[PDB]
């Protein structure tokens, strides 16, 4: 099974993508991620995506 650096934060309240650093904060605290940010998908719907890799 491929190890993927990024994973959508399941069921995250997208409204929080409006808050600076909030997806990053919640990814790191709630998921032990290295970081997180919100991203627009191909239809421009926002999702909070956690990142488990270092850069
Ligand atoms: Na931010």
């Amino acid at each position: 099974v491929m190890d993927k650096c990024k994973k959508v934060y399941e069921n995250y309240p997208v409204s929080k993508c409006q808050l600076a650093n909030q997806c990053n904060y919640d990814c790191k605290l709630d998921k032990h991620a290295r970081s997180g940010e919100c991203f627009y998908d191909e239809k421009a719907n926002l999702q909070c995506i956690c990142d488990y890799c270092e850069y």
